[PDB]
């Protein structure tokens, strides 16, 4: 309720910093307007989809922001989150240190990498994976994904809606309105590394991303940018599965994410 958590401060759009008063464990408290929801689900009574989809990734592995819990108001839902502390979102990182060293952001790339095979894995699609969307824990060197708002049960046939960011959304959607959930979300890793190792994205209008073609600003390496290209192929099934990233020259001999705190970020 009201007296179950102690409430701090705004931490962006909705969203608050609390404290459980139980444990004073750090939270993050999320309002989302019922007017403002687009897709509903159901448990055993009706709620945004969004807690379904929490619910079925919300069970132990770290990679995931966990839901605790949630509660139903009159115009609102409210979402009591996991918040580790001190903490960082990949955008602000990004935004401050620039274009990342390729180990940290082979750590980084990787940890995503196993918290959306976690998802898919749970049944779930994320549709959203962007650096926004990516708290860093900086004691730990842990990268949890959040904000499930735009996600779908995860499906082998066509999606025809997509309300996540454009600019992560691949080719196939922008002329088609059509998509399947893995090959997208491949293209999204693919805008997402470019991002980690070039510090922007690499495509801003419609047009770029259909044409495909990728510049690289910063000095990349040959292994990191065949990767990305690999991502980024405009036919969907010629992007590589969550498997053939794993298993790329360029993933091997990934850090620890303690290491990773260590080195990258104490
Ligand atoms: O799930 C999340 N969605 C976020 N932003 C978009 C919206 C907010 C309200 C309606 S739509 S932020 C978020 C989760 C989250 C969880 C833990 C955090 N800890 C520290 C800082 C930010 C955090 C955000």
């Amino acid at each position: 309720l009201e007296s179950q958590y102690q409430v701090g401060p705004l931490l962006g759009s909705s969203v608050y910093s609390g404290i459980r008063v139980s444990d004073n464990l750090p939270v993050a408290i999320k309002h989302v307007e019922k007017d403002r929801i687009s897709d509903w689900g159901e448990l055993p009574t009706r709620v945004p989809m969004e807690v379904v989809l929490l619910k079925k990734v919300s069970s132990g592995f770290s990679g995931v922001i966990r839901l605790l819990d949630w509660f139903e108001r009159p115009d609102s839902f409210v979402l009591i989150l996991e918040r580790p502390e001190p903490v960082q979102d990949l955008f602000d990182f990004i935004t401050e240190r620039g274009a990342l060293q390729e180990e940290l952001a082979r750590s980084f790339f990787w940890q995503v990498l196993e918290a959306v095979r976690h998802c898919h894995n749970c049944g779930v699609l994320h549709r959203d994976i962007k650096d926004e969307n990516i708290l860093i824990d900086l004691n730990r060197g842990e990268l949890k994904l959040i904000d499930f708002g735009s996600g779908a049960l995860l499906k082998d046939t066509v999606y025809t809606d997509f309300d996540g960011t454009r600019v992560y959304s691949p080719p196939e959607w922008i002329r088609y309105h059509r998509y399947h959930g893995r090959s997208a979300a491949v293209w999204s890793l693919g805008i997402l590394l470019y991002d980690m190792v070039c510090g922007d994205i690499p495509f801003e209008h419609d047009e770029e991303i259909i044409r495909g073609q990728v510049f690289f600003r910063q000095r990349v390496s040959s292994e990191c940018q065949h990767l990305i290209r690999w991502c980024l192929a405009l036919r969907p099934s010629d992007r590589p599965t969550f498997e053939e990233i794993q298993n790329h020259p360029w993933m091997q001999d990934v850090l620890l994410p303690q290491e990773t705190a260590e080195i990258h970020l104490h």
